[PDB]
């Protein structure tokens, strides 16, 4: 008589567990698909006496972060506009480096290529006109 | 039961019945902060997901109009 | 007995979430396919004493926006007709800069390339007569 | 019963695994973007008595090295001034080679082409005028 | 009672062999990173007298091998620093071919194309400048 | 003792399911290296005065047809050797398209591109002097 008894424990426990499964992997699937997608939707302007990147970001997806810059050498951090809301906006980030303050003042006029590190684990490459 | 776009998760207020078959559906979404937030993206793909009362949540593209 | 019962749900499970992964992707086919590609058709004629843009431009794609203009220097807003119709159209584009008032008066005759930034992420490349 | 658990289990570490591979595809585009690009922006004069060579380079992304020249037979060694900072600069390297001691003595005056073995595998093409 | 002894024993069953699975995939990433890469960083000389290949070969992976060579239209052995040290290192390799002697000799100052046939499956295209 | 009997049932009827998947995997490979590259060796003649192209035709995979040509504007048929053996071949090929006729006849001497629809979904570019 136990035999069916352990067979019906079994199989409750079986369907449980399965829905559980299920369960998680439609919520996995949700969760990707709104995790934030940031790209550029035109070029940058890096002022080279201020060293001021203003850059127009579109994200369609979760707000994320600017956690940090990556410049031709240098990881420099960020201290403005660090909250990426959804849409397309157009951000005014004051970048901080050592080594690099002073040194673009001879590219004014020619292009760059930066890359900015955000809190959601997605690198954006972004390209910008050397300006003063 | 509900829609999810990019940050905010909202309500949906018409055709919410989703009958067998393929058919086309109309459904007003409602959040209050992604009012006229689109508006800077006409043209563009974007992605959404739709809660479904069944425990499955559905992978939607769309274009965005105006 | 719940090995088989556990079997099918898994079965099944996976059935759904795969035809939803492949009409995803189908879709994502059918949005990149109509998603909008503007070019241009023609010179454009860029008036500089009003600063006025009258260029002939074609769309085969879904109707898009024109967020900015990027001329020499500056980017300036737009001030008409910012809706790009499907098909060929020619449009009146007032633009609006601070300092490059008066600055192509002495480019009468001469060509010059500006930039669309458009909503939907695409930048046009545009020949332009400056006129007066 | 098992056969969920399985489930679970496979579906957990895949997750993990395509984290890991989307983490290092991300890393793999903010280390080439910012590998290092190095031409020139104004030409080189080859002091041919001495046989030094000062070249104006611009390095937009990593700190480089110069590993090697190659002049137009030999491919010989440089012996200054190695270390290409990023930016603009005016760098002046002796080179070292058997044979072309006294060989340029006669084209003072001409134009002449070289190249530059860089630390990042990238080779750069310059143009110099040869004096005395 | 024997159902849940069963359901049990195939719990952890199934648990060693996922675990097992698991392993040999995380392994197979760490072996498939470090296989080792090979490219030429710097043009290569072809001496076509001794037929003697030296080249700049950069190799961020395992110590690969030199197999064999793959010139115009014959494939033929090496004879020299077959063995590929990690880094970026000149190599002086001795080529055999039977026809090819002398054919090379009306070539002195033109480009050439060579393939290295490598231990670990990679081809590496090379280019040349033919010498005496 | 049910659920080992299961175990082992599913054990099985999955490797079977396994290794159909897998041979499948291999068939189309096989089938796709061999379906028919078909590319131009040579300049095509394409006769005004009778329409006729004569046209040298490289096809390295399975035996393929004709089964329509695009010339400047019209799709017309094609009414002579349709079939391409593999190997390089030169093909006769008598077109028929109601308008043309007579059209090509102010060209001769000058060059021309022509497409051909073949039968594996596969179009190939041509390029042919204008004849009479």
């Amino acid at each position: 008589l136990s035999g069916a008894v352990t067979a019906l424990i079994l199989v409750i426990a079986s369907v449980i567990i399965a829905l559980v499964v299920v369960g998680f992997a439609f919520g996995l699937f949700g969760a990707f698909t709104g995790q934030g997608t940031v790209a550029q939707v035109g070029t940058a302007t890096l002022s080279a006496s201020t060293l001021t990147l203003t850059v127009t970001l579109k994200n369609t997806g979760a707000s994320t972060q600017v956690t940090g810059v990556l410049i031709n050498g240098n990881s420099g951090s960020v201290s403005g506009m660090t909250t990426i809301s959804a849409g397309v906006n157009t951000y005014t980030i004051t970048i901080s480096i050592g080594s690099i303050s002073t040194t673009l003042r001879g590219l004014v006029g020619s292009t760059i290529s930066l890359t900015l590190i955000l809190s959601n684990g997605e690198t954006v490459t972004v390209s910008a006109i050397v300006t003063s």
